[PDB]
C-alpha cells in the first residue's frame, strides 16, 4: 500500500494538473463566499433586508462548498493548498447591477468546475468526475435561481416600490420560480 | 345485447355525428392544455412564477377534462380517436395578450361543449347533455376565474410592480374573486 | 452578462443542434404520453381495468417527464418550441402485442436521450449529461418493469384466466419484480 | 293555496299522462329490485358468492331508487299508485347469458327515465327533468359498471377458473373499472 502526498493511504494517484485545478477551484467558491458577503453588507447598508439575508446564507453555503471539496482532496489522500484570497468587489451602482455581478460569479463557478471536469475526464479520472456531478446539478439550480432574482429585479426597472416588493420575497424565502 | 362500436355491451346507440363532435370536442381540451402549457413557459421566462404555477396547473387540469371525455365514450361504448394536436401558440407581447388568449381560450371551450350539447340535444341524448351540465357549470367558474385574472392585470395597466404583487397572489393560490 | 435565446440571463450558450435535439426529445415524451393513454383506452375497452389504470398513470407520468425537460430548457435560458403532436397508435390485435409496442416506446424513449446526450458530450455539454442521468437511470428501471409487464403477459400465452389474474395484480400496484 | 291530488298543497299540477309515466317508472325499478334478487340466488345456488353478494346488494339499491320516486310524487303534491308486480326471470343457462340479461336490465331502466324526461319536456316540466338529471347520471355509470362485470365474465369464456376469479373480485367490492 502507497502513501499519498498528504500522507494516507492512496486508493490511487491523481494527475499533479488535476491537483492544481481542484485546489485552485476551492479558491474559486471561498471566494463567491466572501463575494457574497460583500454583497449582503451592501444591501444591509441600503435596508434591503431580503437580500442582505440571502446573500448571507448564500455566502455561508458557498463556504460549505469549498470544504466539500477540501473533503474530496483527504478522501483521495492529497494535499489541500488553501490559498491567497483575493478582497472582494464591494461597490456597485444599483441592485440590478449587483445582481448580474452575482449571476456571473456563479456561472463562472460552474465554468470552473467545467473545467476541472474536462482535465478530470482527459486523465481517466472517472471518481472526479462523478464526485463532480452533483455539484454541476446543483449549479444549474443555483443558475436558474440567480436568473430568476436578477430576471426579477430587472424587471422591477428601478421602481423602489418594486424593489421593496421583491425585497420582502426573499425575506419571505420565496427565492426561486418554485 | 347489442356489442357497440369499440366492443363493449351497448346500452344505446350514439349517432355518428355526436360520436365525431365529442372526439373533437377532446382534441379541443387538449389543446387547451398544450396552450396553457405554452403559457406556463411564457411566463417562466419572464420570472412571474405564480401565473407560471397558475398555468402549469391550468395545463394539467384541461388534461384531465380531456382524459373525462375519454372515459364517456368508454363508458358509452364508442371508439374513441385520439387526434393530432396542433401546435400551441408559444409568443405573446405582453402578459395582458397572453392572458386575453387565456380568457378566448376558455371561452372557447365552452363554445365547444355549448356545441356538443346542442347536438345532443337534437339527438335527445340525454345521457350526453347530463354528462355536460357539471363541465358546463365549472366553465361557468373558469370564466369567472379567467375574467378575474385579465381584469386584474389588465387594471395594473402593465406597471411591474402590480404585476409582481399579482404574480404573488397567483403563487399564493389566490386566483379567483372569492 | 448576456441574454439566451429565450430572453432571460444565460449561463452558457448551447449549441443549435443540441437545442433541437432537446425540443425533439420533448416531443418524443408527449408522444410516449398520449400513446400510453391510447393504450390505457384499448384496456378499458376491453374491461382490463389493472391494465387501464396502469397506462393511465404511465400517461401523466410521461407528460411530466416532458415538462420536466422544459423546464431543463427554461433554466439554460433556451427558447421551448411545443411541437406538433401525431395521433397515436390506437388498435392492437392482443394484449401482448400492445405490451410489445409499450416496450419498443419505453425503449425508444431511452434511445432518444442517448442521442440527446451523445450531442451533449460532442459539444462538451456537462450541464446536460449531467442533466440526463438521473433520467437514464429512470429509463433502465422503466425498460426492467416492461419487460417484466412484457414477459409476464406472454408468459400468459393468451389464457383469459391469467390475464385477469395479471390484471388483478396490476390494478394491486404490483408492476415490477420487486 | 290548491289541494293536489294526494292532499298535499300544490306547488304545480302535473301532467296525468307524466304522472303516470312515473307510476309506471317506480314499477320498472320495483322488477328490477326483483330481477336482481332472482340473480343474486341463482349465483347463489351455483356458489358463486361473490356474485350473489354484488346482486343482493343491487337488489336493495333498486329497491331504493323505487322509493326515491315515490318521495319525488309526494313532493310534488301526487298520488303515488304502487302496482302488480310480475314475478322475476328465474333460469338462465350461464353466467354469461345472466350478465346479459343483467345488462339489458339496466339498459331498459335507463330507457324508461328517458322516456319519462321526454314527457317532462314536452310538458315543461322543470322540476321533473331536474329532478331525473342525477338519475340519469347514475345510471351511466350502472350501465358502465354492468358493460365492465358482463365483458369480463365473457372474457373468461365460461373457464370455471376465471369466474372463481372474477367471483372473488365481486367478493372483495371490485366491481368497476375505478
Ligand atoms: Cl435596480
Ligand atoms: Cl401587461
Ligand atoms: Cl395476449
Ligand atoms: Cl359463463
Ligand atoms: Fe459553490
Ligand atoms: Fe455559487
Ligand atoms: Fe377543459
Ligand atoms: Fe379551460
Ligand atoms: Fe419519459
Ligand atoms: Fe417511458
Ligand atoms: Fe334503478
Ligand atoms: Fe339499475
Amino acid at each position: 500500500v502507497a502513501q499519498g502526498p498528504n500522507g494516507r493511504a492512496l486508493a490511487e494517484s491523481m494527475n499533479p494538473d488535476l491537483l492544481s485545478a481542484i485546489q485552485q477551484h476551492i479558491s474559486i467558491e471561498r471566494y463567491a463566499s466572501v463575494t457574497y458577503l460583500a454583497m449582503s453588507i451592501w444591501c444591509a447598508e441600503r435596508e434591503l433586508a431580503g437580500f442582505y439575508q440571502f446573500f448571507d446564507g448564500e455566502a455561508k453555503d458557498e463556504q460549505s462548498h469549498a470544504v466539500h471539496f477540501t473533503q474530496y482532496l483527504i478522501a483521495r489522500s492529497q494535499s489541500n493548498d488553501l490559498q491567497t484570497l483575493d478582497a472582494p468587489r464591494q461597490n456597485w451602482d444599483s441592485l440590478a447591477s449587483l445582481m448580474a455581478t452575482a449571476f456571473q460569479m456563479e456561472a463562472d463557478t460552474t465554468s470552473s468546475i467545467q473545467s476541472v471536469y474536462a482535465l478530470a475526464e482527459r486523465n481517466s479520472d472517472t471518481r472526479t468526475t462523478v464526485f463532480l456531478d452533483p455539484l454541476i446539478a446543483a449549479q444549474i439550480q443555483s443558475e436558474d435561481q440567480f436568473a430568476y432574482l436578477l430576471g426579477r429585479v430587472k424587471f422591477a426597472n428601478g421602481d423602489p416600490t418594486a424593489l421593496l416588493v421583491i425585497d420582502n420575497e426573499l425575506r419571505a424565502g420565496q427565492t426561486q420560480r418554485g
